[PDB]
């Protein structure tokens, strides 16, 4: 039932992209490391599958990244991540998650061009799937599942930050538009708590935002939620034992070490803990012990 935070690569305060892995556990209150990834990843992604933690592209400072690599959580504290099969497409900046027991990529930037496409990892073959494509091409975008189905919001299409929200069923392999949020947002972090799905913070194409919205999904319908004691952009968003957790970011003027959690039934948002480190655009992932 014990439930850890994972926070994994993203951008440091000393101007670079990172490799460095951090467990948070609950229980003890404290933070731990975790083996380095291999190579510096920033605008990185990560989730956490059969006690595996998987992390997805990025960008190393010259290329943008395919590639994805693997630690086993019941490691002891002499590693090692191992790489498996790489994307097809080079993805910073990309939505991650899980549905059943395979990873679902969608978005990102290759360098080039943003991303319309997703594709899907299935661990039993090592092999990833081209799946169908987005309406609108997007990078900073979060994923997040919620009953079976695939969210895709906000973002960025290389002019405009973006309020569209795509959904993506499993059942017709399809993604079509939902009712978009109120504020456009690009590198939110979002999370499925209750029945709806949270979006924290981002960047609106102004100023870098401490909103909060939450999506009903049995209503199609938005609604603002109390704020983070901070803006956070490029911030990591997930859910350890009931509580929404803010993860790092930018808050316009420094990078942070801190993290946040949000209770909807007394409804505020406190700092809970910080890092050793402060960064923006870290994987985050939950892992149950």
């Amino acid at each position: 039932a014990n439930e850890v935070l994972l926070v994994v690569g993203g951008f440091g305060s000393q101007q670079s992209p990172i490799d460095v892995v951090e467990k948070y556990d609950p229980k003890t209150q404290e933070w731990s490391f975790l083996p380095s990834i291999t190579r510096k990843r920033r605008y990185v992604a990560s989730v956490s599958l059969h006690d595996r933690i998987y992390v997805i592209g990025g960008y190393d400072g010259r290329s943008r990244l395919s590639s994805v690599e693997c630690l086993d959580y019941t490691a002891d504290e002499d590693g090692v991540w191992y790489s498996v099969a790489p994307m097809n497409v080079r993805r910073g900046l990309a939505g991650a998650t899980t549905l059943g027991d395979m990873i679902y990529v969608s978005g990102g930037f290759d360098g080039s061009r943003r991303h319309t496409s997703m594709e899907r990892y299935d661990p039993n073959i090592d092999q990833w799937s081209m799946l169908g494509d987005m309406q609108t091409a997007r990078e900073g975008a979060g994923l997040v599942v919620a009953s079976g189905v695939i969210y895709c919001l906000g973002g960025y299409d290389g002019l405009n930050i973006l309020n569209s929200v795509e959904k993506y069923d499993p059942h017709t392999g399809h993604w079509t538009n939902v009712t978009p949020m109120a504020t456009k947002r690009s590198g939110a972090g979002v999370a499925l708590l209750n029945d709806h799905i949270y979006v924290v913070g981002g960047f609106d194409g102004t100023a870098h935002l401490s909103s909060v919205e939450a999506y009903n999904i049995r209503t199609d319908s938005w609604t603002t939620v109390t704020s983070m004691t901070t803006p956070r952009c490029y911030v990591g968003a997930t859910v350890l034992r009931g509580r929404l957790y803010a993860i790092a970011g930018y808050d316009g003027n420094s990078l942070l070490s801190s993290i946040e959690c949000y209770d909807p039934i007394i409804d505020s948002w406190e700092v809970v803990t910080s890092m050793g480190t402060q960064r923006c655009d870290a994987g985050v992932c939950v892992l149950r012990e």
